[PDB]
């Protein structure tokens, strides 16, 4: 029993390394060069890797997994028994792979055009209109146009995608795809734990929402903003109103205290995508963490190709399963926003490098939330006025302090209900409580319930707004982002403590702290080898997810918001 198990794990690992490396390549090739040929080669590799998965997965299921002594081995075999899509019969298997490829392709190439005019792509054109335009109708054209073109086009594929991914999940022992995804956390109390954390951030969100709603009322007109209703989704400076920092200019707490045009600063000082990633690399090494290999700089795609190729622009980090080849694919724009994203992605790479000596089956984050959290933690320190000033992007009071906290809130707080919402919708789609006849209506029901937003244009049949969001056609679970935002503040707090910081948490900058880098390294090295509370414990000195660190970070702002909203008589929420 035990000898056969150990040998099977050694065999699974070495063969997986070769097969996964070959697949990642074909996948990378298509993502950075969308053509018919790279599509064909990828769909073929899908079949390959599935053969390997079926071979070892069928083998793994022959082991009674609670009859093994060694924990690590027993952990691996349990994972290999999950074939994921490879559990689907051949016919359905190919259909599903093609649907995924088609969805991903439709999304990444969609454009919005003006008749007899210029066509706009999502990055960087439509995101720029959403971030900079302050004209209601122009924002609506981009918001509606993007959903008209990308969202509607995904609808034809989604019902079949749902049926197939659910079938694969049940063939692996789950009730539906949502049950399968949630299992990545190995936390029975997950749904209730997350609902509690969401409820804790309500005072802070509702107050931010009310304050921003008043500022939008001032700028766009009493005729377009109901001070007691939901905010129109196209006015937050982001295509999905998931982060609101691009409308900072409309909501500055203390306009007397101007802030430097960071983007103009970055452009003026000649910052390039390569420089942005080099600065991220420097922050990681300052902590005593690992530098990205020379190979990374040679093979990554850090900016949109201008050679004629079409590519998947959405930022992503890649592990090629050989402990040497790690790359990032991003159509990088030179601005603060993308600087944070670059750190986010370098966090993924650091995790890859840290657990590279682990059996490939355990080469994952403690839980998907951890993987998403690493780069953001460093980006929190990078974002401080003190640190930006050191990069010569800012020129530098309590007013500048509340201004900074507002800038951070517009991103971090606003994102909490959106990140919660996405998979609330998907889990219900997966379990069958939301049918294809109610996809869109239930999406907006949740957009209203959690974010307090409404569509600027009433939705119609044929619309499928979820499809207009990357993670939906790409089938990338979203709840990891909600977890990430809660825990990254817990990591920030613990790391700051470790670093010897005293005073308000929001003033902490962990740059060059070897004590911080040590906790992150020890936790990251565990990969998926232990249940995540152990990694949580290693970083924070405790095992639970908690909203207290985020609440403490933003306490001064909550106090300011309550005073500001109450003097203006705001009715919190959207009755
Ligand atoms: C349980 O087994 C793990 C893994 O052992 C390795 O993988 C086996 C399948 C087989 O190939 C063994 O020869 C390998 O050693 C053990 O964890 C390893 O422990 C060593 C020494 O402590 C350490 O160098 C490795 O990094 C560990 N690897 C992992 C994946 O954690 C573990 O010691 C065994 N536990 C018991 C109860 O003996
Ligand atoms: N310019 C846009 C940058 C996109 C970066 C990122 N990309 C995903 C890719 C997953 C993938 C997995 C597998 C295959 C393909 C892709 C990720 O890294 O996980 C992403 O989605 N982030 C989320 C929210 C977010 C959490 N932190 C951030 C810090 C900064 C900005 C946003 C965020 C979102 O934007 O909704
Ligand atoms: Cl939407
Ligand atoms: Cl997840
Ligand atoms: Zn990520």
């Amino acid at each position: 029993d035990e000898a056969e198990a150990s040998k099977f794990v050694e065999e699974y690992d070495r063969t997986s390394q070769v097969v996964w490396n070959e697949y990642a390549g074909a996948n990378w090739n298509y993502n950075t060069n969308i053509t018919t040929e790279t599509s064909k080669i990828l769909l073929q590799k899908n079949m390959q890797i599935a053969q390997h998965t079926l071979k070892y997965g069928t083998q793994a299921r022959k082991f009674d997994v609670n009859q093994l002594q060694n924990t690590t081995i027993k952990r691996i075999i349990k994972k290999v028994q999950d074939l994921e899509r490879a559990a689907l019969p051949a016919q359905e298997l190919e259909e599903y792979n093609k649907i995924l490829l088609d969805m991903e392709t439709t999304y990444s190439v969609a454009t919005v055009c003006h008749p007899q005019g210029s066509c706009l792509q999502l990055e960087p054109d439509l995101t720029n209109v959403m971030a900079t335009s302050r004209k209601y109708e122009d924002l609506l054209w981009a918001w509606e146009g993007w959903r008209d073109k990308a969202g509607r086009a995904i609808l034809q594929f989604y019902p079949k995608y749902v049926e197939l991914i659910n079938q694969a999940a049940r063939l692996n022992g789950y009730v539906d795809a949502g049950d399968s995804w949630r299992s990545m956390y190995e936390t029975p109390s997950l749904e209730q734990d997350l609902e509690r954390l969401f409820q804790e951030l309500q005072p802070l969100y509702l107050n931010l929402h009310a304050y921003v709603r008043r500022a939008l009322h001032r700028h766009y007109g009493a005729q377009h903003i109901n001070l007691e209703g939901p905010i129109p989704a196209h006015l937050l400076g982001n295509m999905w109103a998931q982060t609101w920092s691009n409308i900072y200019d409309l909501v500055v707490p203390f306009p007397s205290a101007p802030s430097m045009d960071t983007t103009e600063a970055m452009l003026k000082q000649g910052w390039t995508p390569r420089r942005m990633f080099k600065e991220a690399d420097d922050f990681f090494t300052s902590l005593g963490l690992l530098p990205v290999p020379p190979e990374f700089w040679q093979k990554s795609m850090l900016e949109k190709p201008t050679d004629g190729r079409e590519v998947v622009c959405h930022a992503s980090a890649w592990d090629f399963y050989n402990g040497k080849d790690f790359r990032i694919k991003q159509c990088t724009t030179v601005n603060l926003e993308d600087l944070v994203v670059a750190h986010h992605e370098m966090g993924h790479i650091q995790y890859f490098m840290q657990y590279k000596d682990l059996p490939v089956a355990l080469r994952e984050g403690a839980n998907p939330g951890f993987h998403e959290a690493i780069g953001d933690v460093l980006a929190l320190s990078v974002s401080t006025p003190k640190h930006l000033h050191s990069l010569n992007l800012l020129s530098s009071s309590d007013e500048h302090d509340i201004n900074f906290l507002m800038k951070m809130a517009l991103d971090k707080i606003a994102f909490i209900p959106f990140s919660y919402l996405v998979d609330q919708w998907r889990w219900r789609v997966f379990d069958g409580s939301i049918t294809k006849e109610n996809y869109n209506q239930e999406w907006w029901s949740l957009r209203l319930k959690y974010q307090g937003l409404c569509p600027p244009v009433p939705r119609t049949q044929g619309d499928f707004d979820p499809g207009a969001k990357f993670h939906i056609p790409s089938s990338v679970p979203y709840i990891r982002y909600f977890v990430s935002f809660i825990i990254q503040f817990q990591f920030h707090e613990a790391l700051c403590q470790a670093a010897g910081h005293t005073g308000p948490l929001h003033k902490c900058d962990i740059y060059q702290s070897k004590e911080a880098g040590q906790r992150l390294a020890t936790a990251m090295k565990l990969g998926f080898s232990r249940p995540w509370p152990e990694a949580m414990q290693l970083i924070t000195g405790q095992p639970q997810m908690s909203a207290s660190a985020m609440l403490s970070y933003f306490k001064p702002l909550l106090d300011w918001l309550r005073t500001e909203n109450e003097l203006h008589g705001e009715k919190l929420g959207w009755p």
